DNA sequence: GCAGGCGGTCGTGAGACCGCTCCG
DNA sequence: CGGAGCGGTCTCACGACCGCCTGC
């Protein structure tokens, strides 16, 4: 497993060249709610320093997927899923500074995901944190995400409340 | 002073949003050798996250100078001088990965600076590491720095060897 | 149906510096 | 002097995502 100063480093580095986000991805094939909430952390870097993502990956139990080239010389390492994340984040949260919040919102989403799954009213609360999160990843002067307001609208238009 | 996982974090973060460089700055006012070698580490970031540089600064004994805005909304924190650096780097070196080398070259320059000061032959060795350093901070496909070769040339042209 | 493996991509936010002004 | 405070700037290297193909 992970040592304090390796967790601290990864956290330090994540605050630098990394990213903690949530997404609301449309689903045509889904049931009632045609949207899967997607969660991840990532590390971006110039492919020549790839062995350094490499390193990190291996330090994080080989969860997530490395990508020696995103097609533009820039390499990366993306960790999807509440599974990987609920193991990883707690180790990193105590050392995160800039993206610490984001990491807790994600954990928070993770607590409420099972009850919100088949429950349109609760899936909306969940989608709000998804908004708040992507907001955290913004300039205070950029357009503030609005998945909560466009999903509700649609849930009413479809008589799900 | 500095704790392991705070040093680890700073190192992690430096490897991300920071920079370790050496420069050869021209001096019209100098004596024989009209060039001062300049050494530093820095942390760059969007000014809204400034309190986070802040943090780091204070964790690094308030050495170096913060800059809430470089004129382009981007804030920073620059630490010049062998003085600050010979105290700081050793705490960070054990946790540095990507810029670890650079940190040791700097330390290395720091060992040889006093003898190379008034000694054109030795000042050249020193200026080579200065080259190697800025090379480390490059794409393997970029033009490889050449302070060693343009300073020598000039030292001969001026009969200093 | 349930999601994660992937491929992609605009828009900045960093990096790695150069030159001056200043100060014991 | 001998260097460090400070302003300033090109060129990318990131970030924070979208949309689709893949697995069972
Ligand atoms: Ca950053
Ligand atoms: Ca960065
Ligand atoms: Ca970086």
């Amino acid at each position: 497993t992970l040592q304090p100063t390796e967790a601290a480093y990864i956290a330090g580095f994540l605050d630098g060249d990394g990213s903690i986000y949530a997404r609301l991805e449309p689903r045509p094939d889904y049931k009632d709610i045609k949207y899967q909430v997607r969660l991840a952390i990532s590390f971006i870097q110039r492919k020549d320093k790839f062995p350094y993502l490499q390193d990190i990956y291996d330090q994080l139990g080989k969860r997530g997927i490395l990508r020696k080239d995103r097609g533009d010389g820039i390499a990366d390492y993306r960790i999807y899923g509440s599974t990987h994340l609920s193991i990883i984040l707690p180790d990193l949260v105590p050392y995160l500074r800039i993206k610490k919040k984001q990491a807790n919102r994600i954990l928070h989403i993770i607590n409420l995901y099972p009850q919100a799954q088949k429950n349109p009213s609760k899936f909306l609360d969940l989608v709000k944190i998804v908004d708040d999160v992507q907001n955290l990843n913004k300039r205070a002067d950029e357009l503030k995400s609005t998945n909560y307001d466009r999903l509700l609208e649609e849930f009413l238009k479809a008589g799900k409340i």
